[PDB]
């Protein structure tokens, strides 16, 4: 049984940027096939629709078990446009978004949509005077580390793999669709870190990443004084740089304990596990 | 006028992952329109062909000024195939790959297509016993930081931006296509850094990332002993982690001098520029 | 003219812990005389009452031109007790506290009191499981580095030094009493740092120290599960240690420029100033 | 039952600034009660006298089991005075000071009072050109982090906690008064660290802390050349800054082995203990 | 018995600098006696010969069991002259060198000479515009840190100690002379690190150090543009500096596990061993 | 004219390890010619005498303009024999040593000997239980870093460079030989650092390095308790490691200001100078 899916990427979110590859890390998974379509960073209602179109168009011949839409803020005009377009289609779907999507959480639970909401996947301080192309990449590097090293990506990966198994049953009922809200507190009900302090550091790191969103919003929308909003959006980035460093420190702690949890995929798509470095993943 | 292009992403590369977004960081560039399609990590000749087919098929009603294919090693089966196809299209193309693509560098200039080969966009330690989803994201986060902070991404940004202008002139000839190879010494032609040690550190960070590739290749393809190849690929990731630190340290030196070079796009697509934090992009 | 004041300290805060010393760092000011009194970490309406009485008690003979009450949460049973005792007395008072005092901010202005609220002065995760004397001290160590190196203490110092000038006018009216609410944005209005990146790292530090409260409260007053609130009060700590790191960084950046602002008191209470290490303060 | 003590503080010391708070970290010990009074930084024999009388004056209604005087150089004019007074009172006393108080170490056990001499509690570089309120605070944050994380505070905690138990016994004899001198070698008699290197890093931290004293004393009392003494006291601060990094490092090693010793006070005053994070204080 | 050897040092190499010392670390061995001669940094033919001549002159009365010649590039004129002179004597000789010695590896074997070529012992950026004494000393401090903490020096000590035993029996055949080529992979099969991440970080450090070689060579012998080769050689030095931090990071992991291997010499020369800090060597 | 000198190395000191090499950092000086002899780490009278006799035997035909003897404790039996032997010869001699050489400063002057005593060149923790070959090399790596990056080596280079010029004129009188004692305050009067904080961090580094000496002596010649001296000598090393980092932070402060001092030799021996990276030495 070969499962299939289509990821639609509109806008830019750390979780959307990795979501699919967290599933096929070495491109050796022979139990799955993906198609990814998007219009880049543009998430306007015009483009957002053009993408879902390419998605439905392709799905015709492709025939996926489900379609994932990932992008920032599921409550915006663009994402909302696609949020509805997918509920109308014949394909089961999941919505990957940030905290700004809790506003439409109940709405998505009714639209019959599945979703994964990453609170710590904060919006970057986009203010021409500050966020140029390089700064953008830099910010996403740090956010990527935080989400990766804290275990958030493993939580996402396990969600999309637990669904691909149900997809193999060609029966993805709305009860089989994910409905997650990831945040610092998530780690409290997991076993990601063998080292306790490595866990509270990952937690402290997630709280900070979440706090970056408010700072970015204030500086991008509320504040309009150039002499005050440029410093604000930049202070948001300095915070994420520390969030990442906190995440890196946690990992190193696992390393010292030789307990870095690794869970790769076998060619058959089975999720294997290991703690010790020289221990085979079984 | 407005320029258009389509990005195809098969397999993953640090540049391939950010290429499109590096041309519209805040998504408020009204003089460009992008589309992105691919098969994720998979890059075998079948998924590749199916992908290039997805791009050509949509290039019909999209009518792109140029098609961009990004992914690891433009000399392997999958990538070579995609070079064959796009080479024989009414659409001008550009190939984005790493160092292993220097083998087919002449064959490409022949196929009448442009290329951007980033030497420091190393191959990761893809070995089931070491690379799981999380570790795969941890690495890309280090590579992203080194590629961005060392100014490599600025090189690529400039590239596709200068092409977008000649594309608005409805004059995309092969003399206008890029034939670039990026490595540690690219920074010597640049003015990226104002502090001499920030550049020297960046050069160091690039040299190290470029070296990472030989280590990943060895562990994945040459060493056959489990006890030896797992430590080797892991050490390749330890090198990339330090390259990122060096890059970050280069960035902080620039902050120290208040000379952080920023080149954001104006709403019309023209690349502005500034050094001082509160300088206002001119 | 020798101004005099009495500091009443109940419970603990980083701002109350160093408030009087920021006014005579080397004990060489011959224009001031302070009398500090407190009941230690206990701030119940019972102890708090005994302290204010002990303060008004000696005040008669001392003759302070103003009295300062410092301790956490101005809207608490103890603090509110002392908050009315001072409004009733014939001594001009100023209330120094954390964010929880904002609920009674407008209430203090009618009581005729002055106030300075240090938002980043967050309450620690005081759970018997995690917080012991050593952990408490470590916490305040980081918190101190934050309030100091971020420039917050130079705000408190400035506020009381200006009040000490009015106290010399033998005229401290309600309009001469401070009414400040310190937070991350407070730096946007000052010229503390010569380096713009030092300030944004400072903002980031005060932004994270302020968030620390939310976590401390969630783990001390909301969460009841032992397996959860311990990791919670401990994660709040990591946040503070990392915030102290960013403060340190900002301070080091000003050092690489030798633009480290220093403002010492002359023996006559005159506040001098200097940026360069080798320049004498004027 | 409940024990009571009064803490007198003139001038500042890292140990005096924390002593009473190291006894009731969470303010939930209902088996003790303390009063705190002082003159702040000032510590001349007059300000000292006034403060000691401010403490004797309230010991009447307070009726303390023992009085404690905290401040630098217990052999100088100010402190010598306070030794006189408290020595001849119906209240048992304890003197907490630094290394310069080893001169009067004989005279103290003579005056019939207990002492706590912290050699690593070095004097800071007091020179108007270098030390402003902030530098003053920053220095204490470093000395606070060293004394706490190196386990020195644990020594003082237990010292006053053990005295507090004999005080509830209605029997505070002079053979029950403490006679201790804390130094790098004090850690050789404890079991503070489960990781030997953390111990060795802790010793190094305090060894460097002790030496900070001579650099300070020199630049303040010996060198009279501006161009030489400013850099000298500054170097004492730089040294202490590094000692704080060493102490932090010791702490982290223990976090890697999850052996962080924690000894909180039970609500009834009896000190508990633990090593593992989720262990629950026994 | 007492073994006797003569070490000739011409030119400078991290390993030739420490070689003899690594064998009698505390100068309390009773089974060895060494003589060291050389011409400092100069390794031209005239000098090398003068140096080897000094050695052979001392050898007459000193009667060395074996002779060691160490210094850069065993294939250069000066070194080659040394190989010819020592291969022509009655004394068993070992050549200590860098990667460039591989060119004459076959030639040294035909000469009955032993050798230990350390590839990570990279040449420095010897350009007059960049390399002054201080920098030359800083580079070597980092290279020394690398060669030691990664375990490369233990390999060298071992090779020699074994040759010292054979010498004690007056049984040193050409087949008893070492023929080693040390590099990153050499660590894969040692019992150096108890922590795997320490080993991995040590390999990463050796890989980088080895790479420094090419960069220095490029900026010293290839690039002729002042504006190009200066930043180039300097970047080589930034690399070594980071290799040293990796080496230190590996050493700090062992400490966290209290598994720092220590193989000290007994007064009788026997090589003891230990792992735990408090564990006595045996 | 070519200047000739012979360096004798008995025992090991950071300065005696690098002294001759600091005088010809790239091996391209045409005005100097050196011969280096020694008995490695052994500095007992028998060895030191053989070392000096080797030197005097060479001097016959080599005819040095001056001779330098380097190694620990000029006052010990071995070094004392060297002093006596050298004082009785016709060759102007200099004695390089550490703090212990101060005991015989008066003797050396009465002997017509020159000397350079580096107090920060501290003795290591030479206890069999803690110091093996690798730890001995790690300590030296840090010591070298401290002495080079703080500029102590520059003072040494200077002293010998001036002595070399006089030698070229065959005019080296006893009054021409150096009589230096280097320590933290030596830096106060040098044009080493452009950044004041760089100089202050360096002083701190030298202060601590000096302190290391006392700690090593304590654990080596005082404490006889295995359980106590082992931790103590190890703490000495931890101190030197931190001193190396201070020295490293200073150097990085200079880089930030692109003000790193480089005083390389010209092919003719002239000591050039420069500050800016791209500036040419002159
Ligand atoms: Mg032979
Ligand atoms: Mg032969
Ligand atoms: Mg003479
Ligand atoms: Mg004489």
């Amino acid at each position: 049984t070969v499962a299939k899916a289509i990821f639609i990427k509109c806008g830019n979110l750390g979780t959307s940027m990795m979501m699919d590859m967290l599933l096929d890390e070495r491109a050796d998974r022979e139990d799955v096939e993906f198609r990814v379509v998007g219009t880049s960073v543009k998430m306007d209602p015009e483009c957002v629709e053009a993408a879902v179109e390419m998605a439905l168009d392709i799905a015709e011949d492709f025939e996926p078990d489900f379609i994932v839409y990932g992008g920032p803020n599921p409550a915006a005009p663009g994402p909302s446009k696609a949020r509805e377009m997918l509920a109308d289609s014949e394909y089961p779907a999941v919505i990957i978004g940030d905290a700004p999507g809790l506003k439409v959480k109940d709405e998505m639970e009714e639209q019959g949509l599945g979703y994964i909401l990453v609170k710590p996947d904060a919006m970057l301080g986009a203010r021409r005077e500050f966020l140029d192309p390089v700064e953008m990449a830099i910010y996403n590097a740090d956010l990527m580390k935080v989400l990766a090293a804290t275990g958030v990506f493993r939580v996402v990966q396990e969600a999309f793999d637990e669904l691909i198994e149900k997809a193999k049953e060609d029966e993805i009922s709305e009860n089989d669709l994910p409905k997650l809200v990831i945040d610092r507190n998530t780690l409290l009900e997991r076993e990601e870190f063998e080292n306790p302090y490595a866990m509270v550091k990952a937690m402290a790191a997630l709280e900070i990443a979440e706090n970056v969103a408010d700072v970015s919003v204030e500086g991008c929308f509320v504040e309009q004084d150039k002499e005050r909003y440029v410093p604000i959006v930049a202070s948001a980035h300095e915070m994420m740089r520390k969030a990442a460093e906190l995440a890196d420190e946690a990992r190193e702690l696992e390393k010292s304990n030789d307990a870095v949890l690794r869970t790769p995929h076998a060619p058959d798509g089975k999720v294997l596990s290991k703690r010790k470095f020289m221990e085979d993943p079984e």
